[PDB]
Order: structure tokens, then C-alpha cells, then sequence
């Protein structure tokens, strides 16, 4: 069976990037990305894409108007498509059962209903998300209940492993592609049809095939293994501070064990992002629902550590500034949850800003890719009085009592700190919540910076 | 400057094979290995070695007598030596503060004292173990307090990374060698002198050098990371069981992510070995003491999970025998904590045996390397009433309701299951605690077994 | 299909009086009550019964050795039987999981095994007790796993409601 047209509902951080790379690697196939959000779609069609992601402008501008399209016309894109990706967001329930924990599936659901409304004949529908939480099953439930003669909708699962900041390079060279489908002749034929899309650039041995459940479990689990690694090393950073060691040296040492691997062992003020917290939280919630409370409380530690590590760092900041910030100008360098993206969802920077704001600090926030309107939304009258969004970093540290580095943006390593030290109040503090200023340490002490950094007393 | 004579106190799993390997790669060096346990020394010199370890025989015979020795003469070896390794057990404390959790340094302390009563002038003294808890500090405290003129003893930390059953391979090409000594001109010369030893067979890139505390934390941490992975994958194995997934498949998909790696993702009835459990207990203890209960809490889960994995496995066996196992004959295949060793310390096999003995089961245990009189000691009326040590596996499965595979001995993969079946009571269960009978699944069903296995159904 | 020979494994407060009464009510049916407890069997065959139960002695004496028998010969009793009752005791476990709380099914399991061993062709097997705890399921498991050619064992539940 042959996929000629692809529709993707959800033009976000997953769908925009992924569809662009498929367009680029599958020039024969028409690739249409749709969304209810019109400013988003407009941006994708503009010289200024709505999200920041290395290499994305190049890939888009190479396919857009040729085999890649961004429209708000959801109905016609569904109608013509052979394959339909669902790649929408699933926010955390804000009330009811699972309040603050379970993901809300209201958008997955509205997509599947919309797909049945606008479809005839044979389509493959594929759910692609970073955190899939009973997605495929939910889609199936709706397709199974809303039949029409000769309407044959087949449901697959195709979780996205890309990390923001390296999306293009991840989509062009994935460690693996994971695809689940029913253990049925029809299921199996839909699975092949999708492998063949991926086989335009992914070699066959890197593509794994399975049922929808296993696929969602694998994704939930892997995401969780990843956040464990970071909480784990972050727990060793506290321990390092308590005993006079350096977590970067300990991490180097751990990492050389080829059974542990050396990746994802950079301690930090905390992991952020739409993925990790919500993954663990849903993994836990599910475990409880299956009456596996020991498994539930195992994973919960991944989140509890990360809440501690954030807190430790906030209060460690306040202690070094003589147990009060209740009128001082502090610089926040980096608002995004990781470097090389303007995404801030669940960002550690949001939490440090806020704690310091409960405590009376005047904050000057600089990020190179995050829009300033986004920083204002993330903090919630208090914003009026305390928060200021700066245009460059040297404007942010003018007048400042301390610089607080929250995000590992490479430009921050290359600042002229002597210029910074001059216009800073004294004694001048730098709180490096990311280890970006390793090796430069003495040099900055020489200038007279008193420097605090995670995992090092 | 230069090491020509080595003493090693402790001829156990750590001291024995590591000195054997030093001998083999460093013919210019005279290595003597010593122990209070004459019986153990005798075997080290007999044609049957006191521990089982692939390649170990050939390495010992390759240079015992020439530059490698074992004797009960502790004093003379200490006396003539440039370097003295301490490689002794540290049993868990039986009483006092931290009864049942902290390591007991009472043997390491006896070692250091005996070193001073037999030393003059220069000696490098190196702590070498799988789990080191404040070991360097408690050797140092004793050297500081037994001061003789002209006595210059330098204390180094040299954690052992080898895994039993793979010792010789690990020793001969290790992922890294970790050596910690004081950052004084004097500590540096003793560190360098230790490097110069390994430098005979290990590239300098892979030799890491630090201070002594950072050395020990590194090993505390690393061991725990390895244990976390197994507990993490075991938690997933319970989830897979409760939802129709297969943990082997989930693990393949997790492991193909290079940031996670694919090693140490084999789910199992639970880790044993003398290293992991005590390493976590100690790390927990250390964090409680240092006022880091969030971190203590964090790493404790690695153990709770392991306990629960053991318990869940037992309880499945009993369930299947419709909650009664009085006088039912059950085979236990595998008693070592892992294949290719005779070591039973903290073996999961013990723990399963204990839960089955409480149900009144008649246990028939076979293990190809564990000494019969060691199985008996581990399970201690009740033992003499319920336990038979089998000579071969087939008499262990004769009259049996269930076959429980607790150790991944490759031989188990090619037993005559047809023959075993004919002679089992029906229905006949194989509980594969190790995923060792995988893919063999269809043949076993066909034969007539009920195969339960970890992380599947 | 008609039952004409009944065997009952278990000559207790359930097995005994239930079989006596089936015998009283159905004269063309042969009813054989078996038990490992030799003493309890002889007492059933004596002028002093092993349990007191008003009106029982009259019933037993009106058909014992006529269409009601008591015997330690379990094997042949099963062999010639159309229906086999299991009417044994399930004591409370004294150790392990469910200790003090759960029933020990070991005597039910031993009846199922013995039945398979002494059986050919078609028979109906009925678990009959006052507290049936996963009894029919457990019988079925044993039977399913110990197939013979042309052995067809049917498993039923027939709980007993009498009060002593
Ligand atoms: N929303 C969250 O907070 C969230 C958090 C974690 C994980 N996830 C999951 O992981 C991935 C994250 O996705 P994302 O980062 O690209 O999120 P996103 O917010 O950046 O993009 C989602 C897009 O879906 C669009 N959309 C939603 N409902 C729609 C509908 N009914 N019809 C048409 N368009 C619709 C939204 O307008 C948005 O443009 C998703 O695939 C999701 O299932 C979501
Ligand atoms: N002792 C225990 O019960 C125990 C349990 C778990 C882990 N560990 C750890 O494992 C590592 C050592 O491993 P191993 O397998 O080689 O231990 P081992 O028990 O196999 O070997 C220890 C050897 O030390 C000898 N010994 C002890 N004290 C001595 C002394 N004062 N003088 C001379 N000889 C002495 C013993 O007789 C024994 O042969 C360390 O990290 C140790 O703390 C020990
Ligand atoms: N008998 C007890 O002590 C006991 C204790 C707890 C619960 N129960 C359970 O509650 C009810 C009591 O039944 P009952 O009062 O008539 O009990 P009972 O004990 O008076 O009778 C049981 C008879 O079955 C016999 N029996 C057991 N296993 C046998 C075997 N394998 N082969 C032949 N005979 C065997 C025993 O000897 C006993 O005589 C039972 O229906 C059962 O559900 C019994
Ligand atoms: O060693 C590390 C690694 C990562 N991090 C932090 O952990 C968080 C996650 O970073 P990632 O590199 O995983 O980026 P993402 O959140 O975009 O991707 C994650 O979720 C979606 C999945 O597809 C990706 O595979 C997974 O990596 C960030 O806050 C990052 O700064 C650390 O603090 N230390
Ligand atoms: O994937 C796995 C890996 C290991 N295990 C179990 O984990 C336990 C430990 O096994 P290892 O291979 O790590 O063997 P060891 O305990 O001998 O070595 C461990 O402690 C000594 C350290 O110096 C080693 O680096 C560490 O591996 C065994 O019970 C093994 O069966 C699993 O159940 N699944
Ligand atoms: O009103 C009452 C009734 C009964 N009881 C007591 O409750 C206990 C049970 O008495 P029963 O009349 O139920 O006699 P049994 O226990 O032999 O029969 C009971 O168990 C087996 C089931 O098959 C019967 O249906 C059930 O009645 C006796 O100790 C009796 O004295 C009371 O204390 N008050």
C-alpha cells in the first residue's frame, strides 16, 4: 500500500519539525501540517518561524510550497490524506480526578472525532507525541464507535524521540524509530506503509515494530530512564557539596563505565520541558491505577529529587546573599528549559525566578531566544513591580548584586566578565546553576567574582 | 620513585584475582598475597582454587612460584614490600550506631595496625575494594596515631571495578582505573608510582587520578548507578506483567537510545552480590548522617524495588501452586548471585529459597559451581527437613511441580526438557527467573510446561 | 445420561449425611462413601456412628449395605463411579502466605490427582462443601494437565447448605 499524502494535526514543537523532515526526505509525498492556531500557521509560512530550532529554517525553506504546506484548513487536509499524524498537546488535568498529575486527553479526542467527520475510505492514523498516555487506545475507542460503510481507519503509535534544540539532527539520524500497530493483518499492513516512509532515510535495522501499547510503554519508560539519570547525578551533586567534592569529576568517573554510558550526567538546577515531569507524573498515576504502588513510589523519586535540587539552589542563593534579597537587583541568565530553543515549558528558570520573587528580589531576565511576552505569562502585579526583561546580558547585570545562570546557552561562556564585574555591586556573585563556567573559575575569582556552582563547594 | 615488591592482605574475590593479573602483566614485580585463612591460602597453591573464575586458573599457574605468591606469613610480606594493598571484607555492623546498615571497618583497622608493627621507612599503602566506605580515612587515622621516626606511609584509594565471573577480562582491559591520593607533593609521588604499575598494561588515557575521598564517592555512586538501572528495569517488568507487554522488548527499545546505553537492562529476580545492596545501604546511611534525607530517600528505592521484585517472584510461584506448597517438590536451578562464579553473597537464590521454605516446600537445589556445604550454610530443623542438594539437575526435577531458574548459567538453556517433563508432576511449571529460556518458549509449551517468566505473560 | 453409581471422597459432616440421604431418596442408585480415615469408616459401619446428628442413624440403617456403603477402598470406588463427590476438608494454613486466614487446598488437590489416576472414560466430578474456596478451579487445573485418551472429566460445583 502507498502513502502519497500526509496530514499532520498539530503544528507545534513535534509536528512542525517532524513533518518538515519527512517532506525533505520524501520529495514524492505531499506533506500538509494543520493547526487551529492561526498565528502559529502564519509564522510557519513567514520568514520568521514560530519556534527556534537549529537548522529548521533551512529545511522548511527548502520544501515549503513544494511538498510542505502549513494551513488552517484542517478538514481538507484530513480529507485528502492517506496518512494522518496526530501530534497535539495533552495538558495536565487542572481539576477532577488525577488533578495536577494525569494528562488531559480532550485534544486527542477532538482530533479523532474530527477525523471521522472528514474521512471516507482508507486512512492510516498515527499518534506521534513525546509522552503518549493511552493515546492510541483513546483514538481507537472513537473510531470503533463511529463507523461508516467503506470507512477503514487504522490506528498506529509512533512516539517522537527528538529533543528540542537538536530536533533536525535527531529526526535525520534517530537511534531508532518505534512504531506500534495491531497484531492483525490490517494492523501489519499499516505498520509497513509507515516503515516505508521512514525507509526513505532511516535504515531498516533501526526501525522497531510492535503493538501500540508496548510502544507507548517503551516511550513512557525511556523518557523516565533519562530523567532518572539527571535526578540521580543531581543527588550526587548535593552530596558532593556536603563533603567537598566536584560532581563533574565524579561524573567523569562514573561515566567511563561503558555499562553506565557518559551521557545525560551534567548536573543542573533541574530538568525542565514538556516531557520529563509530565512523563513521570503519568507513569506514577498509571502505576497506582494498576495497583502497583511500589513501582509508583520508585519513579516518584525522580520528580522529588528534581524538586529538591531546585529548592536547594534557590535557598543556597539567598544564604550567600546574607539571608535576604528583599530589595536587590538580580540577573537571570537563561529562561528556556535547555539551550538552543525558545521553549520554556516546565523550565527550571521559572521556578528560581518565582522563589526569589516571593522573597523580594528585583529580577532582570535575559534570554537570547525566548520572547519577552512569554516570560511575563510564566510569572504571575508582582511581575509589574519586580520583573524587568533585558535586551542584552550586560544591561541585565548593570547595577546587579548577583548573576544567576539558569540555562546553558553557549554565548554565556564567552561574555567579557571584567566589564560585567566593574558595573556590578560588590562583592560580586555568580551562581552557576549549569556548570557552564568550569575552568574559567580562578580567572573570575582573580577579577574578584565570588562564584557558587552546583556540585562544588 | 619505583615499586618492585607488592603485598596484598586479603586473598578474596578482589585481592586474589587482581594480584594474579598484576603478576601476569608485570614480571619484574614480586607479588605476594596473604591471608589469615590458611585453608584459603592452601587452595590458592593447590590445583583447585578457592573461588571459581573463568581464566583464573591459567593466570595463576602462569606465574605462581615465579613472581606470584600466596602465604599465611603476613608479617614478612608486609616487611619486604614497597606497596601494600588492603583487600579485606568489611561485614555490615551487627551492633551500635547503624547496626545492620553501615560497614564495619574492624578488619581494615586491624590491617593498618599490623602494617605499622612490620614497617620502617617508605611504604605506599593502598585501599582496594568494591565498596569503600571511609576506608582511606580510617587507615590514615590509625597511621597518624602510631607515629615512629623514619616511618613514611602514604595512603592511596584504588577501588576495584571488576565483576565476578568476568574478573580476568575486566582486570586485563578495564574501562578505567581510579587512584586517589592526597594532593601533596608526597601523595603525588605515591599516586604516580601506583600509575606506573598499571601503566604496564593500561593506556594512560584510561587512568584517572584524584584525591582519596572523591575516589571513594565515585565508587559509592557508580555502583549505585548500576544497581538503579536493574531496579529501574525490574520496576518496568512488573508493569509489563500487569499490562501484556514484554520487558525484553521494552528494554531493547529503551537501550537503543545511546544516551541510555543497552547494558544492565536484563530484568531478573533481583540483584545480589556482595557489592550493590551494601553499597546502597551505605550511601543511604552516609546521606542520613550528612543531613541529606532527600538523597537518602532517593537511593533507598533501589533496594525497596529489589526486595519487592524478589517477593513478587516468590509469590507468583506460590500462587500457581494454588497457595499450597507443603511437601510439594520444587527444583531450584542456580544458587550463585550470577553465572560463572561460586559466590552466593546476597544471592537472590537464597531469598527465593527462604520464601518457599516458609510455605513448607521440599526444595531440591542444583548449582554447577556453588559448594554443597555453602548452600546449607546460607539457608540457616527447617533446613534439614526441607533441603536437598542435588548432584545434577535431572534428579532435582524428578517428582517436581516446579523448576525455578534463579541463576543465568548457560547450561540451563540446553537441559533435556522433554526428559525433565516426563518425570515432573503435572501441571509442570518452569519459572524462568532470568529470561534465560527465551525464544525456547514455543518448544516448552508444546512439550507441556507452563512457563512463567519475569516481565512477560 | 443417568448416574447409577455415586462415589464420595470424604465421610465427614458433609460427605456422610449427604450421601446417606441421597441413598434414602434414590433406591436405584449405588452410593459409596470413601475416606482415608479407617477408624471413621468402621464407625460408619458400626451401631455407633462417628458423629451425632439427630435422625441420622435411622437413615443410615435404612440403607447401609443395601444401596449405601462405606469403605477405605477409594481406588475402586472412583473407578466404577458415574459421579465423584469431593467432600473433604480444607484446613486453615498455619504458615506462609495467608497464614491464619486462607484455606489450604492440599486435600482437594490430592483428590483430583487420585481421581485422574483411577479413572477412564466419562465421569462427573462435583465439589461439595460448606466453604468452597477456588475448589472447582483447582480441580480443573489438575484435570486439564493430566489428560488420558478417552478420559473426559466434567467438573461441577454443588455447595452444601445444611447446618449441623
Ligand atoms: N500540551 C502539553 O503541555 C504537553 C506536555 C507534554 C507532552 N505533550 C505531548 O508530547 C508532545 C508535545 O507536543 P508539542 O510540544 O508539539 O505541543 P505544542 O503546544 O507546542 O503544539 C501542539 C499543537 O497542537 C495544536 N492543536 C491542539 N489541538 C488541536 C486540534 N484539536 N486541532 C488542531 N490543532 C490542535 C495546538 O494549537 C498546538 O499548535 C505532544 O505530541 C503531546 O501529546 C503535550
Ligand atoms: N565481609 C563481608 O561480609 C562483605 C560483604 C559484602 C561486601 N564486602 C566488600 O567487598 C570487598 C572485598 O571483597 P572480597 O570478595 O575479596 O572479600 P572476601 O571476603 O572474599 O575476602 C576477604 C579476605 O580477607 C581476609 N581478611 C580479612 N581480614 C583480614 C585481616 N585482618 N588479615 C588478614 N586477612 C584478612 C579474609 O580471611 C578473606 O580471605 C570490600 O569492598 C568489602 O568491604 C564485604
Ligand atoms: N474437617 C476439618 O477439620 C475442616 C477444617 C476447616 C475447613 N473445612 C471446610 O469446611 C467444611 C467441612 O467439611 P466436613 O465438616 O464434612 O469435614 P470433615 O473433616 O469432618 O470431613 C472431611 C473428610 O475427608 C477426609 N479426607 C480428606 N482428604 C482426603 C483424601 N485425600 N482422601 C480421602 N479422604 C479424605 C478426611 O479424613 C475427613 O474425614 C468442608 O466442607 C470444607 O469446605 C473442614
Ligand atoms: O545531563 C542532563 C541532560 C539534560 N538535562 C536537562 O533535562 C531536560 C531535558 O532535556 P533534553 O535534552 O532530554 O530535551 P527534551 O525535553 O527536548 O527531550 C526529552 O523529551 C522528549 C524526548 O523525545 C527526548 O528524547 C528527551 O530527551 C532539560 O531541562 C535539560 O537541560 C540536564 O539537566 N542534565
Ligand atoms: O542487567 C543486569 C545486570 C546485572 N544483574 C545482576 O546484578 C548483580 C550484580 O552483577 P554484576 O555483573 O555487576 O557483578 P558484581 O556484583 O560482581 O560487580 C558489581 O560489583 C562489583 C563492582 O566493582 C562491579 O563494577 C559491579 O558490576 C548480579 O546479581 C547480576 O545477576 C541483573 O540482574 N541484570
Ligand atoms: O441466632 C443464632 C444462630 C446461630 N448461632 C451460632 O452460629 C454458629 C453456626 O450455626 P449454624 O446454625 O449456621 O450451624 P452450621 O455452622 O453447622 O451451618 C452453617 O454453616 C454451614 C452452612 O452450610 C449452613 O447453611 C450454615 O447455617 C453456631 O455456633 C450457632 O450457635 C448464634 O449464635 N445465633
Amino acid at each position: 500500500f502507498e502513502i502519497k499524502k500526509i496530514c499532520c494535526i498539530g503544528a507545534g514543537y513535534v509536528g512542525g519539525p517532524t513533518c518538515s523532515v519527512i517532506a525533505h526526505m520524501c520529495p514524492e509525498i505531499r506533506v500538509t501540517v494543520v493547526d487551529v492556531n492561526e498565528s502559529r500557521i502564519n509564522a510557519w509560512n513567514s520568514p520568521t518561524l514560530p519556534i527556534y530550532e537549529p537548522g529548521l529554517k533551512e529545511v522548511v525553506e527548502s520544501c515549503r510550497g513544494k511538498n510542505l504546506f502549513f494551513s488552517t484548513n484542517i478538514d481538507d487536509a484530513i480529507k485528502e490524506a492517506d496518512l494522518v499524524f496526530i501530534s497535539v498537546n495533552t495538558p495536565t488535568k487542572t481539576y477532577g480526578m488525577g488533578k495536577g498529575r494525569a494528562a488531559d486527553l480532550k485534544y486527542i479526542e477532538a482530533c479523532a472525532r474530527r477525523i471521522v467527520q472528514n474521512s471516507n475510505g482508507y486512512k492510516i492514523v498515527t499518534e506521534k507525541s513525546t509522552v503518549p498516555v493511552r493515546a492510541a487506545e483513546s483514538i481507537r475507542r472513537i473510531f470503533d464507535a463511529n463507523t461508516k460503510p467503506n470507512l477503514n481507519l487504522q490506528v498506529l503509535s509512533n512516539p517522537e524521540f527528538l529533543a528540542e534544540g537538536t530536533a533536525i539532527k535527531d529526526l535525520k539520524n534517530p537511534d531508532r524509530v518505534l512504531i506500534g500497530g495491531d497484531e492483525t493483518p490490517e494492523g501489519q499492513r499499516a505498520v509497513q506503509a509507515l516503515c516505508a516512509v521512514y525507509e526513505h532515510w532511516v535504515p531498516r535495522e533501526k526501525i522497531l515494530t510492535t503493538n501500540t501499547w508496548s510502544s507507548e510503554l517503551s516511550k513512557l519508560a525511556a523518557n523516565a530512564f533519562l530523567a532518572q539519570r539527571i535526578s540521580s547525578i543531581n543527588s550526587i551533586s548535593a552530596l558532593c557539596e556536603a563533603t567537598g567534592a566536584d560532581v563533574e569529576e565524579v561524573a567523569t568517573a562514573i561515566g567511563m563505565d561503558q555499562r553506565i554510558g557518559n551521557k545525560f550526567l551534567k548536573a543542573s538546577v533541574g530538568f525542565g520541558g514538556s516531557c520529563f515531569q509530565k512523563d513521570v507524573l503519568n507513569l506514577v498515576y498509571l502505576c497506582e491505577a494498576l495497583n502497583l504502588p511500589e513501582v509508583a513510589r520508585y519513579w516518584q523519586q525522580v520528580i522529588d529529587m528534581n524538586d529538591y535540587q531546585r529548592r536547594r539552589f534557590a535557598s543556597r542563593i539567598i544564604d550567600s546573599l546574607f539571608n535576604t534579597v528583599t530589595d536587590k537587583k538580580i540577573a537571570i541568565l537563561g529562561f528556556a528549559f535547555k539551550k538552543d530553543t525558545g521553549d520554556t515549558r516546565e523550565s527550571s528558570s521559572i521556578y528560581i525566578s518565582k522563589y526569589l520573587m516571593d522573597e523580594g528580589a528585583h529580577l532582570h531576565i535575559y534570554d537570547p531566544k525566548v520572547p519577552r511576552e512569554q516570560i511575563v505569562v510564566d510569572l504571575s502585579d508582582q511581575v509589574s513591580r519586580l520583573v524587568t526583561i533585558s535586551k542584552d546580558p550586560y544591561e541585565a547585570c548593570d547595577g546587579a548584586h548577583a548573576v544567576v545562570i539558569c540555562t546553558e546557552w553557549d554565548m554565556f561562556k564567552e561574555l567579557d566578565y571584567e566589564r560585567i564585574h566593574k558595573k556590578m555591586l560588590k562583592p560580586a556573585f555568580i551562581f552557576d546553576g549549569r556548570r557552564v563556567l568550569d575552568g574559567l573559575h580562578n580567572e573570575l575569582q582573580t577579577i574578584g567574582f565570588q562564584i557558587e556552582t552546583i556540585g562544588k563547594k
